[PDB]
Parts: structure tokens; C-alpha cells; sequence
């Protein structure tokens, strides 16, 4: 009995962010809320990408009626499709702060980043999971103040140069947030 | 058991005072209150009150607006606000009726708040509204009518989060 | 020894449904009864389905002469066929309640949601099975009253774009029924 | 020292119904109605009935003004007349759910149906009572959901070819409602 | 406090059946599902049955996804009609297992054969029960074989020369089946 | 729950029979068979019967592979039928040792003999039973010796001057051997 | 636990010598079997042989007459009888087989008894007879083949005991 | 260290079969003989199959001299070929009672039923074993009377459009008998 699913966990060393402290009185009631957005439709083409956790659609939409918002889990999973046994794309990935400013094209000259060679058929097609480190990153991704460190993820993609006809992997981020202190807006939509 | 957050809203109802008109919305259908339940199983109203806002027209144009809360499964319509237990007809733009706190609660004890949930039920709070304006129409609306409230909610309905 | 079997389970979350619970008395007997159904025969042309299985036609088939049925294990299985092999297909699926309002073309926008790639590179022809998170649903699939959160099943396909001459996946959805209290109905048929 | 009344009781089987839970909360003030509807007035022709207890016109006005009301004994008694005596009739009575979709031309298939030779000089005149199972049934007459079982009454009547000049027996339906959480409506009547 | 009903119970005597034990491991459940059928619509011309319980639609039915099912009760009820009080008419009732010969020809040739006058005197309209002694049988109505000595029913009608317009008794077969095992089969319908 | 059937009881004194001492030896194997013979279908005319039980067809034909035969039950039952109600008849039965030389003409002049009014729609048309008290008699049905005393049965018919259609009743003899030692004969048939 | 009662029986299965010929008899249905298992729910053999009684012609007509008792499922045939382990085959009318106790017991040992219950046995006793004549046929028959044993019954099969 | 076989069991539920109880006595020598029988040579076009495990030659001609036989381990393997690798072929297997009217046109519609595809280089090639749970069967393949739910082999293949030159795949049943009770035949051969 055999799990349809890899792991390719990111290096990581101890960094510590600090974090505005919890107002003194009854603990607040907190939802959690599970999230998985899409982030990419790579494989026709040389592409990178550079997300900040914090903005990505989910997040956003999710968090709108909190002041507050942490993530507890996050990470990202490469979903290889039927365009990829026949065209193998080389996929890298790496997290890091908001604040580092590594860009994609610096992947493979940041410690955490790696590159993966997605799709082959003599290869394996299992969707790869790269869990975000969020010990190294600063979970709050909203707060009453707005931290120089959230998660920030650095895709990079290089294609076949005879491209297939369709995206071989999809690319999403999934993760769960802890959500409370409504933030007075408008809720019509 | 499950973790359960309250959020509080306020949703336009219905302007009025130019033209006669009823009204009987079931508050779990509401604009808020459907954005709000989007990404939960279970939903169920904590507080939750109909108020009318005066405006510049008021004075010049009064407005008889009278409004009524019921269960959902009532028989009861507009027409029978003074008839029926809830209630009320206020003189909108009249003396003691250009104020913002016009405020009429709704007795959730009088009622099911549970307005989303595994099973539908019946009798979530309904309101009534019943207006009627001066036969000379004003050239805008007298009063804006909103039903504000507290939703208590939990469980995560797994739906798409991309907006 | 190694089991013809791979699982893709389905990440998970909190949630809790509403049920009914019977009036107080002495309490019935209860039948378990196994069911296997056809859920679609894919692969030649992208498709996408979206059952709920409280009205699967076995389900009906088995709770006729019961008024009370729920599930107490339920399933989904992608078998890859003869023409997989050559004709990797695209395969998305994704448990979600009925009152959940996604469709099939957004499974990566759901939390739960999966994209499979049948056929093509090493280790993709073993049978793929998505178990249905019960705990997350409803399993109440007949009652005193209908409820708004049975399991239902969300399917997406994506085909080759030079389509293979049969569907390289059949899809079946199996499970066990455990029913109660005789409908007292006309039993003549 | 003979008591007035016939009982031709139903033949039984365990089938329990499911029910929404009491809300937590301080036990609200009940009060229990007694009640006798006319159902049926009999014998000048072939007639079927099939009544669902919980819109029968007691039954509807006394539950009005409130919100949840429950059967707590109900049976159907069927009365002969003068004209009885001179023109037997057929009389048929089946108990059931309202979900069973038995009608009263199926009653000699369904489980619990009876039928009585109601009338006949040679024969015995005394008030029959047919007490419904409510154990079978859901005796929720009223509630914040609508239940699929609430019991149900199907009547059938045959009557003599050369019909009596007037009904051979009224057919009555007796029993107690206790109701209870007013329902805010109109009062006026 | 009278009850509308009246037994005409069948003489015994003690013959035992042969019933194959199951395979020893681990039991499975059982429910019980009860049933009444139609089997005559006798009184309007002389007439005979002659049925096997095992065989009746409502058995057939009601054990269609089960292995294994058996008689937990069984019985016949001669319900006299609104022509019962003025044709008075003959009926013939006797239980015997399948391999006996018998036919309704001889009833009252039969050990436990019984002749009613349905209908004409005092106390000729209340309902007949004879209950069919299972313990003489062999209760198993579906098994891993067939069994020879399932019960079987015989009737005799006589009605009278110059006929009623209709039937003067309706008589129907009301009983309990015990199964289990699910027979596996495609459940589609 | 009333039973459908009617005792009238034999007078009765006491009168032994003496009866064939058992052979010394190890108890011989005895089964028991019971039997219910058709003895007379009266009512359409004045009828007289004096059956000597030891030679009843079912009696006789359940008795030829034995050498020894006892009854161990035995009781005459009259059957009303639909002509009943309408044919009033006089029936009268007696019980007597062979040896007793009275005829159904003497029924009335005979210490147990009794005679009934059967049929009359103000009347009751239950079965009669009419024990044989067998203390009375000699139970030995057959033996190595003839006894004198073996029961026999002394019918008598009085019917209505204008003649129902059919018989107003059906006479059968019911009861149970208990025989062994097979008598070594013919069983071809 | 039934009462049961034993009854010993010899029913004539075939009278021969007159022209060659086969038979299959399944002795669960012989005449005397039958006609004595009619009132009982269960019947079982506890006894059980075949036996030859020659006759007046038998001298001047010698015939073979084989018999063989097999559990009513064996394949095999009365053509096969020397070829089947219970297989004896006789010259009747023949030096030592003109005397009655020609008996051939029935094994039953090495079959199912019983020949009536709830069930459908496969394999209740069945005799094989293969009789093969003088070319020039005798006016009657050398002799009467017949089915002897004992049967154990019991739990009465309620039929009709008017014959 | 690993071995050249993989399983692929089936989904099972509890489903007893009942079967001829023992004769009193001394236990009876038995001897078990295992064995091997060709099913089908499949591969080269469509082909269904539908195997009575009682009537498979092996188990035929090992059961002819004995009254008694009873399947103790039985298993159908899927055994690939060299033209395998070239040409995929579907192959469906489900076990189901002899009385399970199941075809198999009908294997994914049924419970147990699975579907494979064997051959694929991009595949595996390893024999598939598919274990019947005679728990649910009736092992008895023999006995003094004929059981309605003995085992039975569903099998369905459908091969590539354009056939391979040969077989793709041989399928055998092997198992072992527990035999006893020598049935008198002719052992000529």
C-alpha cells in the first residue's frame, strides 16, 4: 500500500522572526481555515514566478474579515499532468523570507532553493510536495503591523524548447490559517 | 467542540419612502449573511435587528414604514404588521422619527437562528416591512432600511477559496 | 510482496455534520451491504462529472425497503486500462460535501483536491483509490430528512489531444451501506 | 358489565424514526390538546382516502400557534350508523408513514392493512379502533424541519351496490397533541 | 375490550425438518422484514389455491440481495367482505410442507385441514387466522440449496350457487422473513 | 382473541376394557401418525352412520404394515358449511364400545349420546367436537386378539323437508395411531 | 429424538432371462420404497442387497446376469459392471447359480442411505442389472430379480391417509 | 531479496454459506491434492469468461473418485508473456457464488470485482494473484448434494485494437482440495 505523493523537503538552519505580543486579556475566539490555490500552470514555456504567501488569492480572500492571520501549515506540491511524461520540465523551487531578496533566476545559489526534473516517462510523475519551513519564515501574514518576513515562494520553470501543447504541471499552494479579531468591512460581497 | 468565530454585519435591506411598497425578506438570505456563511457548514445568528436611517428627504416627505419580526413559517404578511405580535409602525420623518437609533430587535428566542446547517429548517427569523410613502412622492428615498447582526459560526464548508 | 493498490488520500480538516438521532425506543436491527458502482468511463475526451453518492442508482437499489441508511465506508478508484499505457491521462478528483458549490473544473482550487496523471511514466498504471473523508461529511444517505451534506464525488478528466481510440480509465465508486427499520411499503415489487 | 368498543389492532415491526434534538435550554411550558376530526362519512359509494395526520383540520388548527407539536396517541375509530345494519360495508385501514407510498388500493398488500365488514344485522355494530403504531410512525406533527414520516392514514371503503340512502358510518380520527414554542402569527382568528 | 380478530389454530403433531448449519465463522447480522400478500379473492365461484410461501412475489422481493432467509412468523387471515354477510361461503384452510401431495381437493382429508363457513350466522364476520406451525415445516425460504418441505398453503373455495356480485373474503398470507449474507451481485437495480 | 371452535363433551362413567398384556422383552420401536378421515357430508337428507373407528379408511390404511395399533386421541367434529346457515340439521353423535348394540336411532336413549341443531343464521356455525372418551373404550385399534370393545361412532341426520342445494355440514373423524411391529405384507402398494 | 419405526421390504425389480437387458434403478424410487416412505418427512436404509431367484427355466436356459450397487452419482453403467469395484456377474441356470440365496448385498457404507429428507441426495444407493439371454429366447422368464432391505422412518409427512 | 509476485486482493464483507453437516461416525481418511488449470490464454481479442471453479478440469478429474471435496486455498494468477510489454491488455477479475448472477460484462459493477492492466513496458510484468475469499464461497466443490453458491471465476479481457501475434497473458486457477469418501466408478481411467 504505496501513497501517491513525494517529498523534497528544504534544507534548513535556524532563523528566528519576532512577532508583535498578544494584548493582555480573554483569549480570543480563532477559526482555522484550510486553503489549496493555484499558483501556476506551468510547462509550455519558460516562466518564473515570485508569491508572497500573503497576497496569493486564498489568503487574501480568506483572511479579509480577520486582523489577524497566521499560517500553521503551508507548502507547495507540483502536480505533474498527461503533457508531462512526454515533456520533462525542469522545476525549482525555493522559500524564503519576504524579506530575502533572492529572486527566482538565484534558486540554485540560495541554500534552501532546489530544481527538480519534472515529468519523463522513464521518471516518476508522483506529485512532489516542498512543505515551507515556516520555523525560517514568519507565520503572521496578517497582523496589526506588517512584518518584513511572511513566506515568500520563488518559482522558476524552463520548458522544452519544442514546447507541449499544453502545460505539463500545475502548481499549487495549500495551507491552513488561523484566523481571529474580525475586521469591520463590508460584507455585501 | 469545533472552534467557532463571530462575525457581526450590516446589510441594506431595502430603500424607500418614494412609492408603497412591502417587503418580506428571510434574513438567512440576506447579502451578508450568504457572504458571510460561504465557508462554513454551520452558521446561526448570535444578535440581530432591523434599523431604519432617516435622511434629508424625511422631514419634507414623512413615511409610514412599519416592520415585524416572525418566524419564517408564519402566515403573516406586511399587511398584518399591527395584527401580529412583533409589530410595529413608526411615522418615519415625523415628530420622533428622524433619528438613527430606530432600532427594532429581533426576539431570536421567538425563533430558530440557526440560518445554515446540515437540514433546512423552517422557521429562521423572517422580516416584514411595509411601507408607504406620500401620495406626492419624495424625489429620493426617505430612509434607508439595513438588518444588522451576529453570526456564530464553524465548520469549514470545503468550497473554492479563490474568492 | 507488493499489493496491485496505490493510495492518494485526500488532505483533511475539521468539520462536523448535524444528525438526527432517533426517537428514543428499542433500537432496530441493522444489514451492512457492500455496493460497487460505474462512475465514468473516461479517457477519450476531456470530461468532468460531479455525483452525489446518496443517489447512486445502488445506493437507491439497496435502502428501498429501509428508512434509515448511512455509509460506512465509501470509496473512489481510477483503473487504468489497456490503452493507459500509451495515452497518459489528466484524471481530478475531489470528496466534497453537496452543499459545497465547486465543480469539477475547480478540484485545484479546493482544498481537498487532486490531479492525477494515469498512464505514461513508471508507476503510473497501479489502481489509484481516494478514499472519502466520511468524518468530513454527512454519511446519513437516508433518513427522516434529507440532509444537505451527503458525500459527493467531483471527477475531472483531461484527455490526450489525439485522443486514444478507447478510454484509458474506468472510474468506480464502492462502499458499505448500513441500514435500518423496514419501510412499511407494498412489497409485491 | 360490557364495554362499547372494538379494537382490531395493527400488526406491528420495529422501524424507528430519527428526530431533531432539543435545543439546550431551560424546558419550555407544553399544554396537550385533545382532538376528534370527522375523516370520512362512508357506505353510499366505493371511496378511498389517504390522509396525512399532520394536515388533517384539528390537527392544522390546533398546532397553528405553535412551532413544534407532537402525536402522543392517535387512532381511527370507525362508527356504524342506523343504516349499517342494512348495508354492510367494506371498510379498509392502514396505518403508515407518510413516506410510504402506499395507496389505499395496496392497503391488503402493506404489512399493517385491514379490512372489516362494517354493518350487517347478523353481525356486531360496535365502535372498531384501529390505534395507530406511532411507535412506526414520527410523531412529530410539526417542527423546524419537515419530517418525510409523519404517520399517515389510508381509508378505503366499498360500499353495497344497491347504495344506502345515507353513510353507514362516519369514520373519526382521535388523539393528543402536545404542542408547545408559539409560533407569532396573526390572532385576529 | 374485545378484539376483532379470531384464530382458528391448525392441529399438530411433531415432524421435524433436516436445515443445513452454516460454515462456522464469524456471524453475520440479520434483519427481519415483514410482509403481507394478497393470495385470494375468493367468494364469487368455487375456487382453489394451492401456494408455496417460498415462491410468493413479496418473499421473492423482499430476499433479493440476501443469501439466506427463513420464516420468523407466518399466518392466513380470512377477512370477510361487505357480501360476506349474505353469502355465506365455504372456505378450506390447511398448512402442509411442500413435498406433502396434498390438494386443496383434500383438505378435509388432511390432518390438519379446516373448513369455515365465512359469512350467514352469528359471529361469522370477524377476520380468520390460522397461523401456518412453523415448527411443523421447514421455515428456511432461501438457502445455499433448496429444501423440499418449505410451507406451503392450500385453499378451497365453495361459493354459493346462485354467486354473490363480488367477493365475499379477501384472503392474504402475513409473515416475518429473517435474512442475511449479501448475495453480491450488480446492484445497478 | 377468541378460537373457532365449539365443545360438546360425551357423558361419561366409568367402564374399563381389559386389553392383551405386552410380551415380555426389550420396548419395541412405535411411531405415531396422526389422521383426520371424511366420516359424512350431511344435510341433504335424513342420513344415519354407525362407523366402527378400527375401520375408517385413514385408520384402516394407516394400520396394515403394523400388527399393533392404539389410539391415543380421537374425536368426531362437525364442520358447518355455507348451506349451514340457511338448513338448519339435526345431527346427533354418540359414542359406544363395538359391543354396544345400539344404533343411531337410540342416540337419545343412550347414556352418552347427544344431538345438535346445527346451521341457522341465529345461530353459531363454530366446528363441534365431540371427544371420544376413550377411557370409556377400548383404544386397541389393533392387536393379536379382536377386542370386543374398540370404539365406535354412531352418526344420525335429520335434515330440513325442503333440502338445501348441498350438505349443510362436513363430518370428519381426526386422531393419532400409535402403532409398531410391523406386520410383514405387501408394500407394492 | 423423532419416534422412528423400521419396516423391512422386497420389491420385484425386474423379472428377466427372456432377452437381453439393462437397468438403472435408483432403489430410492423402487415401488415398496416408496410406497412406504409416503407418510414420513425422513427415511434412511439401514439393510439393503439385490437377490437373484432362479426359476423352472433357468435349467435349460442358462443366462449372465450381473449385478453391481453404486452411489446413484457413479458414472458408471450396467456395461461396466465387471470393470466397477462392487461388480459380480452370475450364469443363472448355471452349475451353482440356480438356488435362491443368490444375495448381493449392498455396501451401503460406501454410500448416502437416506432416501428421503428435506433434501435432494446425490447419492442414495442405485443398482446396476445387466441380464444378456439364450440366443434362443425360453418361453418365460429364468428369473426374478428382486430389492430386499430396511427402512428407518420417522416425522410424518401430512398428506392424505384416505389410501 | 524480493519476490516476483504481486497481490491484488479482493474487497470482501461477510457473506455465510451454510452446507451438509457431518454424518456421525469415525472421521473418514481424506487426502488434499493441490493443483494447477490453464483458465485462458488471453491477449489476442476481446474475451470474457465465466468458470465454475467445480467444473474446472483439474478439479474435475481430481474429484471423480471421491464423494466428498472441499476447496481449501484457491487463487487465479494473471501470468504475463512476452508479447506483454508490447501489448497492454485489460484484465478483469472478480470472484462471486456460482448463484450470483453476475456476467462478466457486469465485474465493475460488482463488489469484489477489479479490473488490471497487464503488459505496458512503462509497466510491471509481475504475475497477479487475485485470491478468491472463499470465506464468502461455498468451498464445498463436491458434496451429497448440489450447493447453489460453490465458487465462480468472472474473467474479462479486451485486447489491443491491433492484436498482438500472440497471448499477452495465460491465466491459471490453483488451489488445493481436502478430498475423502471413495465414490464407486469404473478406475479402467
Amino acid at each position: 500500500m504505496e501513497i501517491d505523493k513525494e517529498l523534497a523537503p528544504q534544507d534548513r538552519t535556524v532563523t528566528v522572526a519576532t512577532v508583535l505580543p498578544a494584548v493582555p486579556g480573554p483569549s480570543p475566539l480563532t477559526i482555522k481555515q484550510p486553503f489549496q490555490s493555484e499558483v501556476l500552470f506551468a510547462g509550455t514555456k519558460d516562466a518564473e514566478a515570485s508569491l508572497t504567501i500573503a497576497n496569493i488569492d486564498s489568503v487574501s480572500t480568506l483572511t479579509t474579515f480577520y486582523r489577524h492571520a497566521s499560517l500553521e501549515s503551508l507548502w507547495v506540491t507540483i502536480h505533474p499532468t498527461l503533457q508531462a511524461p512526454t515533456f520533462p520540465t525542469t522545476v525549482g523551487v525555493c522559500w524564503v523570507p519576504a524579506q530575502s531578496p533572492v529572486t527566482p533566476a538565484q534558486i540554485t545559489k540560495t541554500y534552501g532553493g532546489q530544481i527538480f526534473c519534472i515529468g519523463g516517462a522513464i521518471q516518476t510523475l508522483s506529485p512532489l510536495i516542498v512543505k515551507c519551513p515556516l520555523e525560517m519564515m514568519q507565520p503572521r501574514v496578517k497582523d496589526s503591523i506588517q512584518y518584513l518576513d511572511s513566506p515568500k515562494l520563488l518559482i522558476s520553470i524552463t520548458a522544452q524548447p519544442t514546447a507541449p501543447p499544453a502545460s505539463t504541471c500545475i502548481i499549487t499552494v495549500s495551507g491552513t490559517l488561523s484566523m481571529h479579531s474580525p475586521l469591520i468591512t463590508d460584507t455585501s460581497t
